[PDB]
């Protein structure tokens, strides 16, 4: 019953962690990348890696360092797309080829209410009359944030531009899935052009888990 794999399609390997394992160390080219970090900075890069490298090696690509680019974005093998998040309580990677889908992003958050002032700084005046709409029983407002989050992990492998959260109006349908409406200059790195990405939700084990894959498109 693991949370992505509910919400990506089947060619998407993926996993993922509730806690850190004991003893796992970065690959040796990655220790750069965490040198000056906080101790709960390392403990999320290692065992996130860590399930990103198990991914990976169901797509047939052995152990392998992923090193981040000064955006922050993680740097795949050849041919790999891929994406990571981290948050109290989960570590989880999912990977595909570039072959069958063009990007994927994923996001985890606990499922609770947004901590004081984010949901005014995240979220369209659209946005929030349309949130408090939908059916009780569901942090709608911390569900806004983690769509925003993926959003942008996909969008930015392809475009290698900003992604703010005024950018994209996000719906929130209850069946499990969203819609990414984007407001800016969608002008892609393939030549194409995205205006609006769908996305995938689930909530268990106390978390918030949303998902977005970018097809490839039609030959
Ligand atoms: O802030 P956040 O980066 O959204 O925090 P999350 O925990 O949701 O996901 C963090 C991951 O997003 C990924 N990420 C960071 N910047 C990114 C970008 N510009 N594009 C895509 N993915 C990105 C990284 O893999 C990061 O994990 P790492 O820093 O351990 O490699
Ligand atoms: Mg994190
Ligand atoms: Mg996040």
């Amino acid at each position: 019953d693991q949370l992505i794999a509910s919400v990506v399609p089947e060619l998407l390997p993926s996993a993922e962690l509730y806690e850190d394992p004991p003893g796992l160390e970065p690959l040796p080219e990655e220790e750069p990348l965490i040198a000056k970090s906080v101790a709960k900075r390392r403990n999320e890069f290692i065992t996130v890696r860590y399930c990103a490298r198990q991914a990976l090696s169901v797509l047939g690509i052995p152990e392998v360092p992923i090193l981040k680019g000064d955006k922050g974005q993680p740097l795949w093998p050849d041919g790999i797309v891929g994406s990571m998040t981290h948050t109290e309580g989960f570590r989880g990677a999912v990977v595909g080829r570039t072959g069958e889908v063009r990007s994927v992003g994923i996001d985890a958050e606990p499922h609770d209410v947004l901590p004081n002032g984010v949901l005014k700084s995240i979220a369209l005046p659209v946005e929030r009359d349309e949130l408090d709409a939908l059916p009780a029983g569901t942090h709608w407002d911390r569900l806004l944030f983690c769509a925003k989050e993926t959003t942008y992990k996909a969008w930015f492998p392809l475009t290698a531009r900003w992604l703010g959260f005024e950018d994209a109006h996000i719906t929130i349908d209850p069946d499990g899935t969203f819609t990414s409406r984007i407001l800016v200059d969608g002008r892609a790195n393939d030549g194409t052009v995205l205006s609006a990405f769908d996305g995938r939700w689930i909530i268990d084990k106390g978390l918030i888990l949303t998902a977005i894959v970018v097809p490839k498109l039609a030959a």
